[PDB]
């Protein structure tokens, strides 16, 4: 241990999508004198939207004031939005956190939360619209910051996202340096990671997907919003 | 139990880089009608070289025959190049499994059972010269294809290689909808994913942090090539 070590707490629920947590996990836990907790209402297993077990290591309670707050996106978003301890603990720790962050649908949450009202975000590209009605200002960027608050797209831009925190939290020459030791020169096979590069038909089959999740995640939504407009 | 799902099976053994395994699971685990395993020697907790916790299905006495074999790299890969009883088990399925495969210094594992021999393959930058002494043909790109045989390079790597699996397994219309919904268009905040493109400095300073694994790795592989003469 050490007096200045740097505390990072990734919120862990049933459903989250796992690589939301583990791509930024990887980057973040390779920095110096960091301790990275995963959070949930009780130490243990939790799984993952995929069907894998991950480990939570600390409970609300019991977590320590957090340096980077990050809650990661998941099927798992929905309930949260109105899970009232879990918005309850994202707000104390928001009060004094150094970064309030998130990847992908994890946004929709910082935005339950009262957290982005009035500030750019970024979400996945297919909730995008659910940003605006919890007083966020969308913005089609794959890494959004806005003062101490950092938003990253859909699930993979957690790498890119949590290369542009170590940056913040260190220095260029130590992001580059993990960004090496990760062998982050991303080559993909296709050219479908965006609705605007992918083909069309792709693109309607992956909404058609997402449809009935949009629907039921909308009505949360709106209210969440009207939580907020009282 | 979809009667005709691709099996997949990956290797969770102690100190596994995670996000070798966690990258790719999540691509693959999103494809239609396959059934993903994590196989140690006992189902159970794990842990991953950064700490995080992964949870094996099944032990490799139980595991079903499967379809595709998946190595990720990670620390922890010297000790399987000289346990028998891995060696054994990724041999067992590599005798029949329709694609055999590893991400990072996973492709070693392959190595020191004996599957490189003759054959194109890649690995993470920093190992790459241990191929060589496997028998390899070493192949300084990011995912190599040799007949059954798929290999990725460093970490993040897998990512690509997942993808480029998908396509193997279905199509390219379906690898695109899963690109799509990770929506893996990626943006890197630096430009040293690679030694060719990050900052000397920056290599120096990877090449140094490794340096200690790499003199008892290359220890290791010596032994187990040596092992490969009969
Ligand atoms: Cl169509
Ligand atoms: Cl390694
Ligand atoms: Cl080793
Ligand atoms: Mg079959």
């Amino acid at each position: 241990g050490s007096h200045m070590a740097v505390q990072i707490g990734f919120l862990l629920f049933p459903e989250v999508q796992q690589l939301n947590l583990t791509g930024p996990h990887d980057v973040l836990a390779s920095l110096p004198d960091v301790q990275v907790h995963l959070i949930w209402k009780e130490p243990g297993p939790v799984v993952a939207s995929s069907g894998l077990v991950l480990q939570a290591t600390t409970s609300f309670a019991d977590c320590p004031p957090l340096d980077v707050i990050c809650i990661p996106g998941g099927t798992g978003v929905g309930a949260l939005m109105e899970d009232p301890q879990a918005l309850a603990f994202i707000r104390q720790q928001a009060a004094r956190a150094r970064y309030v962050t998130s990847v992908c649908t994890g946004s929709l949450v910082l935005g339950a939360a009262g957290l982005l009202q009035g500030k750019r975000a970024t979400t996945h590209w297919a909730y995008h619209e659910l940003l605006a009605p919890l007083g966020a200002i969308p913005v089609h960027e794959r890494v959004v910051r806005d003062g101490n608050l950092l938003t990253g797209g859909g699930i993979t831009a957690g790498i890119d996202f949590a290369l542009t925190l170590a940056a913040e939290l260190f220095d260029a020459a130590t992001a580059q340096r993990v960004q090496l030791q990760l062998e982050y020169a991303p080559a993909p096979p296709f050219n479908a990671g965006s609705p605007d590069t992918a083909p069309a038909s792709v693109v309607q089959q992956a909404r058609q997907r997402a449809a009935d999740s949009l629907h039921k995640r909308r009505e949360i939504t709106l209210r969440a919003a009207a939580r907020l407009a009282a």
